[PDB]
């Protein structure tokens, strides 16, 4: 009446699951959504050459759905669906080294993706989920797909849409470890008197407003709360990298003076993101593409620098 | 011969400026704007003391106030806005049933059906800029609010727009975090997937323009090559916006919050707004006519909503 194989089901190809399938049903009636190594078997009814593999389910039930947040550290029910959407573009790019570090040939509008890449091989930072964790060391031995289908899956973005360095960043930063990261900044107005402000975490290593980390030392002009303008001034800064980014103009890049930076060209609502390095001098990794120059200069959108622990000596 | 004068980039933080009466505007300041008109190779005048000129956002500072009002960082977006102020200042904005529509100029209808239907859904927008511009519209002075969905949007005065275009544009800038839709696709060979969308795609669906037809069922291909049956299952949303292709269809009173027809091709069209009070409302700019039914074009219609959940299951498909 009823034939049958085992095989093995997962949400994190970590923790197996035994199942004993009817091979008179397909995979979807039985499972949902279900993939054997990538490969989409929902509408295929078992085969007995599938005995003892694995395949990639989503987490419709208790025991899978805590595999799911332990590895992912996620509680939406669609992120494993929107994670295997994406795989199914990212696993066809193509993730050349260029310079030492893992880029991405263009497709899809993936040029955020690749300057993203390029940035965090540069920058310390530990990731919390394991499956960014794993995904981002893979990615370091050139075999990005796994990291980047997370990227767009955690900024719940999907492959070809315009992406922002800034925003995802930002997306990354929250499941990153930067809990000990700490800034105080204080600003000053004539009239108005002094105040002094202390954020963590990702806000600590996020500035809007001017791409220079020195500038930032030396103090900013903010509109004040009566409407005149006001000086903010960074006093302390505990962290291993700071993110400056502002509105583009055209910022000049010098040798040794920061990590890297990432520019935004063309229409500026489907436009396109390049990434400079600072190395033994500036390289320009453009998706495949290098280019190297002594000095850079450009519509800037996002530069990255080194820290530790900084404390004004201004009063 | 020198004038004091405020220069700005949000008309929020106003910066104190000399002018020369013997230079242009232009030469001291780039290009420069008066009420959205061009005065870059114009000259001070008298009656120019202590106006208000807006200029491009030429600087760090400048360009930080640029984005913290209007959440863009486009350079041209300024002279953009501006471009489109001097010929919205010149609209005219009536009250129509209670609410700011525009009179017909300039293929401007697409923007008075989104303005109408704006007024009739719950939505704030994120930047201060949309904020301000949308309450003054409401009191009946949507000139800034015009310009600025025209500057958001990338189209220019006299472009013949799209509503669903125009209204995705828009979302995307209001705050829909609290929003989101839970589907399911189900196949009689594949099973069923269940898919959660956020945001601007928890409220816009392409495909159809009855939210019972959403709930109930529509058919879609299926990888597999058979036909399988999506619906909803799950709305969080106080509205909901349906769209699909023009085609004629009647609106009955009562079932709907307001709606978009559009007569015409992809080259060349006109839209009106119909709006469900005790009767129908045709508000077609400027112009009212009431009726008991209404049959047209329709491309969009929006649905009052809170939480729905669905009582389908899957098993009785
Ligand atoms: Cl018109
Ligand atoms: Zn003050
Ligand atoms: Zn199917
Ligand atoms: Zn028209």
């Amino acid at each position: 009446e009823v034939r049958t194989i085992k095989v093995f089901t997962t949400v994190d190809n970590i923790n197996l699951h035994t199942q004993v399938v009817d091979m008179s049903m397909t995979y979807g009636q039985q499972f949902g959504p279900t993939y054997l190594d990538g490969a989409d078997v929902t509408k295929i009814k078992p085969h007995n050459s599938h005995e003892g593999k694995t395949f990639y389910v989503l987490p419709n039930d208790d025991t899978l759905r805590v595999e799911a947040f332990e590895y992912y550290h996620t509680t939406d029910p669609s992120f494993l669906g929107r994670y295997m959407s994406a795989l199914n573009h990212t696993k066809k790019w193509k993730y050349p080294q260029v310079n030492g570090l893992t880029s991405i040939k263009w497709a899809d509008n993936n040029c955020y993706l690749a300057t993203a890449l390029l940035t965090l091989q540069q920058i310390e930072l530990k990731f919390n989920p394991p499956a960014l964790q794993d995904a981002y060391y893979r990615a370091r031995a050139g075999e990005a797909a796994n990291f980047c289908a997370l990227i767009l899956a955690y900024c719940n973005k999907t492959v070809g849409e315009l992406g922002d360095v800034r925003e995802t960043m930002s997306y990354l930063f929250q499941h990153a470890n930067l809990d000990s990261c700490k800034r105080v900044l204080n600003v000053v107005c004539k009239t108005c008197g002094q105040q002094q402000t202390t954020l963590k975490g990702v806000e600590a290593v996020m500035y809007m407003g001017t791409l220079s980390y020195e500038q930032f030392k030396k103090g900013v002009q903010i509109p004040c709360t009566c409407g005149k303008q006001a000086t903010k001034y960074l006093v302390q800064q505990e962290s291993p990298f700071v993110m400056m980014s502002a509105p583009p103009a055209q910022y000049e890049l010098k040798h040794g003076t920061f990590t890297c930076a990432s520019e935004y060209t063309g229409n500026y609502q489907c436009g396109h993101y390049k990434h400079i390095t600072s190395k033994e001098t500036l390289y320009c990794i453009d998706g495949a593409l290098l280019t190297k120059s002594s000095e850079y200069k450009g519509p800037i959108t996002d530069v990255f620098y080194k820290e530790n622990s900084y404390t004004t000596t201004i009063k």
